[PDB]
């Protein structure tokens, strides 16, 4: 694990985002990433930014230089894949930060937790490859039967958990360095516990233990906190049908793309191939987001803000009106 040179802190220093409020929810990613030949600087300076502007980095002993590294280390894990890149990471913490301080779920949350939970966000996806849990499974990849061998089958959220706690393991990145004691386990473990929630075969599992403890005025308190933390990473991970039609469209290209290609993938190898994967199949996104939105995202949503988080009732209205608009296409195809 190679360190961060000074050059490379530089390269993201220098980006300045003018035009760019990186804590409003109609902010844009992809606007941000056309406006330089660099996208990747300043994907990692609008991090930066959201790390730095909640305050929380310095009040754990987190210096700037630290912060920027850990960062730096996050970005060289990334692959170049249509969506699972470091721009749907930095989107996330993006997108938690507004959650948390738009939707007021900082309230829910302590200092340490609000702070995990950015960071948390930058490591989620650490290396993914393009590929869903499923791809490895059904081929029998070294990687597939070595969950299956220990019983783990969330192949990628584990693979992601292994490379976070390689990157903090090093001083000049750890971002926990200045914690101890019951505090550095609480960050890492409950680091990991959202990263491993993120894992879609557990969304309903998830969600029922989140609504149940927050309906439980008894439930145990360290319990509904773990589970806050763990639903709003995955609320910021089907996060894109809540944003502005044009971004969530942009975002939905991307990932139907990483996914045809793992169709593609799955074709060659003679495996089954999901009709959502499937190139010679489908010829239309309204039908597809409308359904994710349908059965996924507008139940996951609703249900949280009427729980317990209201202050997030924008995701909600967002959602709404983006399904109107696809209906709109449908309408006028
Ligand atoms: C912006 O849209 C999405 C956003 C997120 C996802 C996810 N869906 N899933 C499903 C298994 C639930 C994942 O696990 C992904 C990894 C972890 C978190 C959520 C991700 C899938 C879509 C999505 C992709 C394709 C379709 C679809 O039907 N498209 C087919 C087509 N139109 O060609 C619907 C939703
Ligand atoms: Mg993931
Ligand atoms: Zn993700």
């Amino acid at each position: 694990v190679t360190a961060i040179t000074k050059v490379e802190r530089e390269a993201v220093l220098v980006c300045e985002l003018p035009s760019f409020d990186v804590t409003d929810v109609e902010f844009d990613l992809f606007r941000a990433r056309e406006s330089t030949d660099k996208p990747l600087d300043v994907a990692a300076a609008i991090a930066y930014r959201l790390l730095l502007g909640s305050g929380l980095p310095q009040k754990f002993g987190c210096s700037d230089e630290v912060l920027l590294n850990f960062i730096l280390q996050c970005r060289k894990k990334y692959r170049n894949v249509p969506y699972h890149n470091f721009y749907h990471v930095v989107d996330v913490c993006q997108t938690i930060h507004t959650f948390l301080y738009r939707g007021n779920v900082y309230e829910k949350l302590t200092e340490l937790e609000c702070f995990v939970l950015l960071i948390t966000a930058l490591v989620h996806d650490l290396d993914h490859m393009g590929l869903n849990n499923s791809f490895y499974l059904k081929t029998e990849s070294p990687l597939g039967i070595l969950s299956s061998a220990s019983g783990n089958t969330s192949v990628l959220e584990v693979h992601h958990c292994n490379l976070a706690v390689e990157i903090l393991s090093d001083p000049e990145s750890d971002v926990f360095d200045g914690l101890e004691g019951a505090e550095r386990t609480l960050a890492f473990r409950s680091m990991i516990d959202c990263v491993l929630a993120t894992d879609m075969a557990k969304h309903g599992s998830a969600l029922e233990a989140f609504l149940a403890s927050a309906a439980d005025q008894s439930s145990d308190e360290a319990a509904f906190h773990r589970m806050t933390m763990e639903i709003i990473l995955k609320a910021g991970d089907i996060s894109n049908v809540t944003k502005p039609f044009d971004i969530s469209r942009q975002w939905a290209m991307a990932v139907t793309e990483e996914f045809y290609r793992q169709g593609d993938m799955e074709k060659e190898r003679g495996v089954e191939v999901l009709p959502m994967f499937d190139r010679s199949k489908n010829m239309e996104l309204a039908k597809g987001q409308i359904g994710f939105i349908d059965f996924v995202a507008a139940p996951f949503f609703q249900k949280i803000v009427d729980a317990c988080l209201q202050g997030m009732q924008w995701t909600v209205d967002r959602i709404k009106s983006n399904r109107a608009q696809w209906e709109r296409v449908l309408e006028t195809r």
